[PDB]
């Protein structure tokens, strides 16, 4: 997250770390068996840590479980990142709590103008690389539809939102990826694309969850 704060020790409970022997994606726990991360995360050996906040010290409130089954969205296309979204299962179900709980998914979809909050160890810097041991944060509105394809010209699907700051300074980064984006206590975004990291008229661009309920839903009811 560039230009964002800390968040505070488990302030954002449904906050994931997808481990394969280091960070590289966030996740969002939507009840005690699943994540939700990005379809671009994908990798096989995925070890899901939960109640985290300073990603390299054990502090005492994590859970670390393996996934035991990830399922890419069937129309994922990763040349143009459409249907960027995937489910991952833990072999075992999380014990939830106040600092390890679950987001709820959203019943409508969000509109532009909605103050968010978003976060995860990603980048902190849009020249340079540095990424924190704790977890950021960042608020952020919405952005309408069409600045959101004015900024990315033919680029933007009925899949995807963008949400920050035209002027640049704040957005997530690489290593935010997978990553929640909240509003109103719904999950209503996951930190997908974006070019570059806080630069001018380029704001980040997110998977637009609620157009996945009826897909998550039914795939948790099988699986
Ligand atoms: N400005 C941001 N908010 C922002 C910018 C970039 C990313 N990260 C990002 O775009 N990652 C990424 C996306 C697709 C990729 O493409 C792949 C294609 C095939 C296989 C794997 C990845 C690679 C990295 C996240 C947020
Ligand atoms: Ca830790």
């Amino acid at each position: 997250i560039v230009g964002g704060y800390t968040c505070g020790a488990n302030t954002v409970p449904y906050q994931v770390s997808l481990n394969s022997g280091y960070h590289f994606c966030g996740g969002s726990l939507i009840n005690s068996q699943w994540v939700v991360s990005a379809a671009h995360c994908y990798k096989s050996g995925i070890q899901v840590r939960l109640g985290e906040d300073n990603i390299n010290v054990v502090e005492g409130n994590e859970q670390f479980i393996s996934a035991s089954k990830s399922i890419v969205h069937p129309s994922y296309n990763s040349n143009t990142l459409n249907n960027d979204i995937m489910l991952i299962k833990l072999k075992s179900a999380a014990s939830l709590n106040s600092r390890v709980a679950s987001i709820s998914l959203p019943t409508s979809c969000a509109s532009a103008g909605t103050q968010c909050l978003i976060s995860g160890w990603g980048n902190t810097k849009s020249s340079g690389t540095s990424y924190p041991d704790v977890l950021k944060c960042l608020k952020a509105p919405i952005l309408s539809d069409s600045s959101c394809k004015s900024a990315y010209p033919g680029q933007i699907t009925s899949n995807m939102f963008c949400a920050g700051y035209l002027e640049g300074g704040k957005d997530s980064c690489q290593g935010d990826s997978g990553g929640p984006v909240v509003c109103s206590g719904k999950l209503q975004g996951i930190v997908s694309w974006g070019s570059g990291c806080a630069q001018k008229n380029k704001p980040g661009v997110y998977t637009k969850v609620c157009n996945y309920v009826s897909w998550i839903k039914q795939t948790i009811a099988s699986n």
